[PDB]
RNA sequence: UGAUUU
C-alpha cells in the first residue's frame, strides 16, 4: 500500500502548502505526491513517492526535477511497461520544469502523465502560460485539484491518524476561480456537440436546466473598442453539492468572480458575455450591484433564450437594463462569432440550426416587451 | 497575501 511506500507527511505540513487560497505568500517550497500506475487503474500503484523542493533558488532541485531522477532510475530496476502517473502538485510547475517535463513525454510514448495543481503559480504572467500550453501540447493533463482530489491526497500521503480530511474555508470558491483561470491559459475550447446543444433558441424541451456562458474583453483606445485577446473563454453554472456550493452557483455569479481576478487597472473595459439563458432575478440582482460598484467596466449581456425563473426575472431584466448593462438576445452574428471563437470546431464553419432568425426575432420581441414594462 | 527564477 502506499502508506509503505512513502512515509506520509505531517498533516499540518499538508493543510499550509496545499491550501488553494490563489493568492497566497510565504509558501516557498513546492510539494509533490505522486503514484506511478501501470496501464490498468485496478489494484494499489507500483509505487508512490513525495518530493519536496525550495521554489528559490535552484530549479534544478524543484520536486518535478528530483521526480524526472528518481523515475528513470526506478524504471532501470523493473521491467519495463507503459506507466500512468499522477502527480498533485502545491504550486503548479514552473516555465522550466514545465519545459523539462514537457521535453520529457515528447520523447517517451510509454509514459502518460496527469499533474493536479493546488495552485496556479504566475498564472498571470504570460511566460507561464505559455509553458503551461508547451507541456499540454506534449501530452500532459492538467487539471485543478478539487474537494476529492485534496481528500485523495489526504488519505494516501498524509498521517493523518485516522481522521477524515477536513477542508478548509473557501475551498470551493478557489477551485472554480483556477479551474476557469486555467481553462483560459490552455485555451479550451466547448466542445461542439455541446454548443450547438445548449445555443439552440428553440423553445426549450429538455429537462436540463444548466447554463454555458462565454465571455471576452475590450478596452478603449482612442475612441475604438480594441479587443483583449487575455480575458477570453467559457464557463458553466455549478450543480448543487454539500462539498462544493450546497446551492449550487450559476453561471452569471462564477462569471462575475472572474472580473475581480483579473485586476483590471482605471481604463474602460467592456466585458461581454454569451449567455445561453438569460439570468435569472438573483444572478441579475448580484450584476446590478456589479455595474453600480465598476464604473470602468460596462457590461454586456446576449442571451440564445430568455429564463422564467417563475418569479422576478423580468424586473431583474429590467434592472439590469436601467442601470446601464446592454441586454439583448443572440443573433445570427453572436451565434456564428461564439462558434468561431469559443467551439472546438477543427474548421468547419458554423452551420446554423432550423429556424435561427425566427426564434432570434421572436425572442428579442419578448426582451423588448419586457424591457417596455 | 498578485507572491526574490540564476
Ligand atoms: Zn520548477
Ligand atoms: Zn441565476
Amino acid at each position: 500500500q502506499i502508506r509503505n511506500m512513502v512515509e506520509p507527511m505531517d498533516p499540518r505540513t499538508f493543510v499550509s502548502n496545499f491550501n488553494n487560497r490563489p493568492i497566497l505568500s510565504g509558501l516557498d517550497t513546492v510539494w509533490l505526491c505522486c503514484e506511478v500506475k501501470t496501464k490498468d487503474p485496478s489494484g494499489p500503484p507500483l509505487d508512490a513517492k513525495i518530493f519536496q523542493g525550495k521554489v528559490y533558488p535552484k530549479a534544478k532541485y524543484h520536486p518535478e526535477m528530483r521526480f524526472l531522477r528518481w523515475f528513470h532510475k526506478w524504471r532501470q530496476l523493473h521491467h519495463d511497461q507503459e506507466y500512468k502517473v499522477t502527480w498533485y502538485v502545491s504550486w503548479s510547475p514552473c516555465t522550466r520544469c514545465a519545459n523539462s517535463v514537457a521535453t520529457f513525454l515528447a520523447k517517451d510514448p510509454k509514459v502518460t502523465l496527469t499533474i493536479f495543481v493546488a495552485r496556479l503559480y504566475y498564472f498571470w504572467k504570460p511566460d507561464y502560460q505559455q509553458a503551461l500550453r508547451i507541456l499540454a501540447e506534449a501530452g500532459a493533463t492538467m487539471k485543478i485539484m478539487n474537494y476529492n482530489e485534496f481528500q485523495d491526497c489526504w488519505n494516501k500521503f498524509v498521517d493523518g491518524r485516522g481522521k477524515p480530511f477536513k477542508p478548509w474555508n473557501n475551498l470551493p470558491k478557489h477551485y472554480t476561480l483556477l479551474q476557469a483561470t486555467l481553462g483560459e491559459l490552455l485555451r479550451h475550447l466547448m466542445d461542439p456537440g455541446t454548443f450547438t446543444s445548449n445555443f439552440n433558441n428553440k423553445p426549450w424541451v429538455s429537462g436540463q436546466h444548466e447554463t454555458y456562458l462565454c465571455y471576452k474583453v475590450e478596452r478603449l483606445h482612442n475612441d475604438t473598442w480594441v479587443p483583449l485577446n487575455q480575458h477570453r473563454g467559457f464557463l458553466r453554472n455549478q450543480a448543487p453539492n454539500i462539498h462544493g456550493f450546497p446551492k449550487g452557483r450559476h453561471a452569471a455569479l462564477c462569471f462575475l468572480d472572474l472580473i475581480p481576478f483579473w485586476k483590471l487597472d482605471g481604463q474602460q473595459y467592456r466585458v461581454t458575455c454569451f449567455t445561453s439563458w438569460s439570468p435569472c432575478f438573483s444572478c441579475a440582482q448580484e450584476m446590478a450591484k456589479f455595474i453600480s460598484n465598476n464604473e470602468h467596466v460596462s457590461l454586456c449581456i446576449f442571451a440564445a433564450r430568455i429564463y422564467d425563473d417563475q418569479g422576478r426575472y423580468q424586473e431583474g431584466l429590467r434592472t439590469l437594463h436601467r442601470d446601464g448593462a446592454k441586454i439583448a438576445m443572440m443573433n445570427y452574428s453572436e451565434f456564428e462569432y461564439c462558434w468561431d471563437t469559443f467551439v472546438d470546431r477543427q474548421g468547419r464553419p458554423f452551420q446554423p440550426w432550423d429556424g435561427l432568425d425566427e426564434h432570434s426575432q421572436a425572442l428579442s420581441g419578448r426582451l423588448r416587451a419586457i424591457l417596455q414594462n
